[PDB]
């Protein structure tokens, strides 16, 4: 049995969905709460929860500091504002307050790898292209994710044991 | 000012749609209409025209011989057999023909890149990876292609910029 790219992935078998963001339909308070129970470096960016589609990645760390540097304006940007990552804002009722874009801070470009990829080739894509995060997908929608540390984890329980596939590693 | 994915890829502005094979809903006659008719290396495998949500990548030579084999096999695969790549067929209607089952020469794992990738990093994964070609995406949606070669007649048409010169 071979291991996948779907073995190493979080979330692991029956654990809570990936905590994700939306590309249009968030407020500032649902991104403050997401930071607040969370201590993940950082979040997928979806179309929409249903469709699953990947837009991008963005960071904990940049997220804090586009949120804080957007109180102290006072500009109108409230609780209750529109977070979007798109182009354009979105098309919203009247009596709405302005609505914040922080598609500056968004990484256009997450590299992915579909779930039935072996492990052997992920391992030998985050060396060779220095990656701190790997999306995993299925058939265009959003699964999972693999982290430099799983990828170090998943070395490592080679390391000490089988132990032919972790010299593979070398090449 | 900045050259992305979506620059180099094809098709282009006044290039045709991308060839691609539905993972249900093409016969052999379809399959093979297009095999005689474009002399691309592969073809992308979607859910369906309306999605165009990526499924795997399939070689035309494989294609080839696979469909050569099943003609030849007395299954009584025909013309009008549906082919299909999941693992197990779609609902056919009450007097069909039998089908084939081409999933054992799908590419289950294609490398892809979103359309706005810079495109100094798609030829980095392309030399760093040995990639024979990179699919391209919009929103996980397939939008279209970059082959090994493509790679090469971009690298030429910048060799006439300090882009070029970091690579
Ligand atoms: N957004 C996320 N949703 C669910 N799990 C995640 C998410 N981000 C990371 N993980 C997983 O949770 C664990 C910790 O991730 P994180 O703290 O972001 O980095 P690290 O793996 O270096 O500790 C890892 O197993 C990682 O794959
Ligand atoms: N399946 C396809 N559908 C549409 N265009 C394709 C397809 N495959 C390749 N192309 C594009 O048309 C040309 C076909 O190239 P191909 O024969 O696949 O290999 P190469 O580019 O090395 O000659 C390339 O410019 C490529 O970008």
């Amino acid at each position: 049995h071979k291991t996948l790219a779907m073995d190493v992935m979080k979330p692991r078998r029956n654990d809570p969905l990936l905590t994700v963001l939306t590309q249009d339909s968030m407020t500032v308070e649902d991104v403050e709460t997401i930071i607040s129970e969370t201590t993940y470096s950082g979040f997928p960016v979806v179309v929409s929860r249903e469709s699953q589609r990947l837009v991008g990645f963005v960071l904990r760390r940049d997220l804090i500091i586009s949120i804080e540097n957007a109180r102290k304006k006072q500009d109108g940007v409230v609780s209750t504002s529109i977070i979007y990552f798109t182009e354009h804002s979105p098309p919203l009722p009247p009596y709405t307050p302005p609505t914040l874009k922080l598609r500056n801070i968004l990484d256009l470009s997450p590299f992915t790898v579909t779930d039935l990829t072996p492990m052997e080739i992920v391992v030998d894509i985050f060396r060779k292209l220095g990656l701190r995060q790997c999306l995993v997908t299925h058939n265009g929608r959003l699964l999972g994710i693999i982290t430099k540390k799983d990828v170090l984890k998943h070395i490592a329980q080679m390391a000490n044991q089988l132990f032919n596939e972790f010299l593979e590693v070398l090449f």
